[PDB]
């Protein structure tokens, strides 16, 4: 019976929270290491939460986020309310879900060189400040679309209100099971997000005289990618679990990040 | 059996294309009923056929809905997305109607409600869109969107559509909206002309409720659904769109997936593909 | 002295800024006319003075052109662009008004003429917009945007907008538009959920010629200058967009510039600046 | 009597067009240098017009851009045409006007630390591929929004086809005196470009405990701009020199590059 806590910077460990469930989870007869198993519980923002969710998804088990600093989408909770939520993680009563969650094949040559998995997005990036990367955009195996570009984003409904929404996408409900294509600064006429099945595949060709490009996954995970590449981007067999609390529905969690004008409802 | 073809107008009845149809499946002893784009008129028929465009094809797909029947539809001039088929390929589209061979499969409906003072005043349905538009020229419709019953915006506009993955491509498209593969199952919301920083178009799941309140001070506004049926909206009322259970019942062909049908509508850069 | 006075409706000529204005300036023998948003109405006046929204506003700087006089508003609740003071300072503002010691600049206007058959057939004027609209509810409006002599694009829309710098935070910003500083003198082209790939916002010289054909087949559409001033154009017409000679007069105080405007009508988020 | 020839790369001088120009502007005793006076002749794309218009900025001489590989915006004729163009060239009867130029200055305690020019744009951007860079933009001595974002562009007319295009922007004829700034992917709900006149001050302050931004100006010159600067761009006193013939106009330039839309125009 042990539980991961992972925590935002190294003088970190020692705050109130941090300490609050180091005590309550040891008195509990529940082992407990400290980082930055049953569950992993994590205290800080989003970032923080998407390498906890990191760790989870090598162990197979749950996530657990507490939110710390400003608010976020990812938490469950936040850090007044932890002794309720330490009271739902001894008892083990609260209920798990499957996130939609994406892998990656980065393939040359028809042959897979490297991969990735995304919970948030897949940020596939130019390579050189310089210039713009060529691209080619394919949907069901047939080409949507060619441009020069800064990149191309390929997210989650979860991953929709980050970088995403930045470059330009609107949102997506997180219980939504769909993925999300995003052209990153597309010199086009056509440069518009598009949404497809979960079940489809997106593919995208990278010039092959061009610079070398790059893709970033949740914003930590970064592989090369060489100059007449396909990434492919599909619905992972394998899903993060994410622990779920009474919480705010996302519509709450919207409104409350962008500070949204809601007066006048009826309801 | 029985077939009801729809056709654009009375003098679309005498097209070359439809006048093969009508030969077709005479010589097969198939009843043909003929009519232009009777809420009844499909009762009985194991089909109903469309020559036309879009706008044509979701007249037709109402009839369809209408008698519980499969819609197939081929395309003439004006270059489309819901058409199985060209008119050049008349004869093999023909061979499956005879054959009675081709696939069905369901496509996604929107159920609305207009409710005042807490009862059903009104209700349609979509394949399409639901459009809230405004009702005055002048001024701007004051709305709140709400999303699983939780207030999300509150703004003037010129409306709010609701679309399906199918409608996206139509007037949520001209809006400012994404464009939704039809093999997909959410629903879009496409705030129209808001007057606010945040007007983003946002996209749900199938088993959402999307609501919209309409300014109890200002004019009614009104509800186009699929570009035809129209209801008034009374100020102070409210909309609800949900996700109908009866979906319409879509014939399909091997023919050309959304993609290619994007490509070909929009003609979009497509040169050095599979170059990878 | 004498002077025009704009208030909103009938029953705002006794508001207690309203009565402030008559009790000052009747204090000063200044004769004040009243009346509540007569194309004469300001004849003879110094100054057109308006308390309220940029909708009152905007039919007070008709009357001001219609004189040839400076137009200056004062708001009243809703914060807007357009005025030089909120109703909290009616004082200091009325010891300008008094003196008559105020700066007065001109704004430029729109000149909009419509012609078939190669004359014309009306014309109108704006310091705000020219909004071309689709006539009947249902369809698409097909025009051809045409630059300086030469075609730009053509599409189905719901209109065009022909906008200046000060009305790129109006009906052009809820379609899409960027935001101009009034300080620019440009004529803004804002298409209305073009259904094309290229529906981008244009801007252009002032001394720009923007016109728009309307298609010979389709429906008779709609302009609609400052949101009030309403002409009908006929099908197979055509909409030319020009800067007017004629400015508005733009009485101005010492007030809050542009950009400080922005930032409070949008709650804009500001914090940390000075920081470097 | 001299005049400057530039074009593409290293084995581009040997080409049909560049021998024609080194042929007939010899014979008409006119000297001739050859890179990559009166006049600076540029034979390539806007890429290389770009470079061209660098060179007759420091020297104060007009540029006029002939165009050789597939379209763009800058030049004032084509390959086909060169014999017309040269025309004008021996015989100096063309008109020269004055196009607006960008100044920027990099603040750093007040003091102006480095600065630059463009044609283009200034293109700030974040430095680590990683985040987001936080700015504040200002206007006219007042500020308008602080957000998260790759980046922010500040645009000539001339610019708007560009980056600045590419970045979300509208379309501005280039006989347009005006400013322009696009907020390049902003973490915000306000992100829309802004149109400025002329005479205005665009400031933006980069946080100060961020990392180093950079800037590129038309695509080639590069400043680093430190953590805590402040850039500002005002329109330069200096303006380039366009010589200018008998072209097509922007509307024509515009439908040509992007292929847009143009049947049932009556006229």
């Amino acid at each position: 019976r042990s539980v991961l806590l992972v925590v935002h910077t190294g003088r970190d460990e020692a705050t109130e929270t941090a300490r609050r469930v180091e005590k309550v989870l040891g008195d509990n007869k529940i082992a407990l290491r400290v980082l930055s198993c049953e569950l992993v519980l994590v205290l800080g923002g989003d970032g923080t939460f998407l390498r906890a969710a990191e760790l989870a998804r090598n162990a197979s088990i749950p996530v657990l986020g507490v939110n710390l600093g400003r608010i976020g989408f990812l938490a469950e909770a936040e850090a007044e309310a932890i002794d309720a939520v330490l009271e739902h993680v001894v008892a083990q009563d609260y209920r798990v879900e499957d996130r939609l969650t994406l892998d990656v094949v980065v393939r040359q040559g028809g042959r897979i060189v490297n991969r990735g998995w995304a919970l948030n997005e897949v940020s596939l990036e130019k390579g050189p400040r310089l210039g713009v990367l060529g691209v080619v955009v394919e949907i069901d195996g047939r080409p949507v679309s060619a441009f020069g570009c800064d990149g191309v984003l390929v997210s989650t409904p979860t991953g929709s209100t980050a970088y995403a929404f930045s470059a330009g996408g609107p949102v997506l409900w997180p219980d939504l099971e769909a993925i999300l294509v995003v052209p990153n600064n597309a010199h086009a006429l056509f440069g518009r997000p598009m949404v497809t099945s979960p079940e489809a595949t997106i593919a995208i060709e990278i010039e092959a005289d061009g610079h070398d490009a790059l893709v970033f996954c949740d914003g930590r995970r970064e592989m090369l990618i060489p100059a007449g590449s396909r990434l492919e981007v599909t619905r992972c067999v394998t899903s993060v679990k994410w622990a779920r609390l009474d919480s705010a529905p996302f519509t709450d969690r919207l409104v409350r990040k962008f500070r949204l004008p809601v007066t006048g409802w009826r309801g």
